[PDB]
């Protein structure tokens, strides 16, 4: 017989690193906003796998895409050209408008790659003296597992036991101008990196003017403005760009998740000639990076997001889903943040009463949700959900809480 919940659980903590602790939840199919386990139980998905699946789970065009490429031609190594990979870039930076595009895989190795292309062109065009150049980033920024990703992190439990860290890496408070430009004074910085909301941090959207103000401090001192766009880009805060909201145009653009639609780990860097360039042959690269099945995949993901009009969608129904969530008690919902179909609340977590304990009652009532630490949710669906569906999510969100 197959196996049951308990089962997979018992099976992945026996043969698996623990290096997560998920949601008590054994999935076996996936929808668009929906999930199925191996009991046949539906469910909400409000996590949407970090907006990796804004597109919903196994979205048909994705996977035809993905099925008529699989027979082709999957891998040739960057050592020799395939035919798919021109075709991506060419449609991918002409969708956002800049000179280049970088493949990657994982939203970690964009980043890294960004770094790179930072220091790189700090040495050779800002005249950086070898090996001083320094990149800023906010404090709650999360960009990967690596060692340099975790050695810009404040968060504990990312970096703790993990050290030496590397150097080069400044850390200012989030939302802070004033820091930045007291950061900025080093001429030795080459690039700041930051989310336009910061995701894993707990949905931390910062104030209105704070991009362009980041836009124009990196400007005036010569620095350059890499946003962190790979849970924030591709329709999920109600623009293709956060970054779009206060018509901000970075340096560089880092994508991941949402575009492949979750079939398959493709990640981007987006940035001019000056910056790319400064990256000569055999400098970078990536195995798989660029790919031809990737590159599909990503081709069709991206046209998705545009033909359905999801960022839209996302804001509208992002609008009801946080006026809805409002209404909740002040006294049980100390808060509710976000942009688009990004958003969490923000609970009175007590001794007993915690955010894990709401999410298994959300699943118990089929619905899906994250918690971060104890008093964040996260509350996220595909942004295919019709606003029949949102309420309804938002009716099991209301009577979870407030059966506490
Ligand atoms: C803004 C932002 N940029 C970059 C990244 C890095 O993306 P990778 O594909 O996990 O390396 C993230 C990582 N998201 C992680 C959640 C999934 C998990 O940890 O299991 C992010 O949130």
């Amino acid at each position: 017989g197959p196996p049951t919940s308990d089962d997979i659980f018992e099976r992945e903590y026996k043969y698996g690193a623990h290096n997560y602790h998920p949601l008590p939840v054994a999935l076996e199919r996936g929808k668009g906003i929906y999930l199925w386990d191996v009991e046949g139980r539906k469910y909400f998905d409000f996590l949407s796998s970090y907006s990796a699946v804004n597109q919903g789970h196994c979205h048909p065009k994705i996977v035809n895409a993905l099925k008529s490429q699989v027979d082709k031609l999957t891998l040739t190594s960057r050592a020799f050209y395939n035919n798919v990979l021109g075709e991506y870039e060419e449609y991918i930076t002409k969708l956002f408008n800049y000179h280049k595009v970088l493949p990657m895989n994982t939203g970690v190795e964009a980043g890294e790659t960004a770094c790179k292309l930072a220091r790189k062109w700090g040495y050779t065009v800002k005249g950086i003296q070898k090996y001083k150049a320094k990149i800023v980033f906010a404090a709650g920024n999360f960009w990967g597992r690596t060692l340099s990703a975790i050695s810009s992190s404040t968060d504990p439990t990312s970096y703790d036991g993990f050290g030496p860290f590397m150097p080069g890496f400044d850390i200012i408070p989030y939302n802070d101008l004033p820091a930045l430009e007291r950061a900025l004074q080093d001429p030795n910085v080459a690039a700041f990196m930051v989310e336009p909301i910061q995701g894993e941090a707990g949905v931390v959207v910062p104030d209105p003017g704070y991009l362009m103000g980041v836009r124009e401090l990196c400007t005036r001192h010569q620095v350059l403005f890499i946003a962190d766009e790979i849970q924030t880009g591709l329709a999920r805060t109600g623009r293709w760009l956060a970054v779009d909201y206060e018509n901000v145009r970075p340096d560089i653009v880092l994508l991941g998740k949402a575009l492949s639609g979750g079939l398959y780990p493709v990640s981007a860097v987006l940035c001019d000639d000056d910056i790319m360039l400064t990256i000569k042959p055999g400098e970078h690269g990536s195995t798989y990076g660029g790919n031809p099945l990737g590159c599909r995949v990503a081709i069709a993901a991206l046209e998705v997001l545009e033909e359905e009009n999801l960022a839209e969608n996302a804001d509208k129904l992002g609008i009801i889903l946080r006026n809805e969530l409002m209404k909740l008690p002040s006294d049980v919902v100390t808060a509710v943040r976000g942009k688009g179909l990004l958003n969490a609340i923000v609970i009175k977590e007590t001794k007993d009463w915690d955010a894990w304990k709401v999410c298994l009652r959300l699943r118990d009532n089929g619905l899906l949700a994250k918690p971060t630490h104890g008093d964040i949710i996260r509350f996220a669906p595909p942004l295919v959900i019709k606003e029949d569906e949102l309420r309804e999510s938002i009716e099991i969100i209301n009577k979870t809480i407030l059966s506490f």
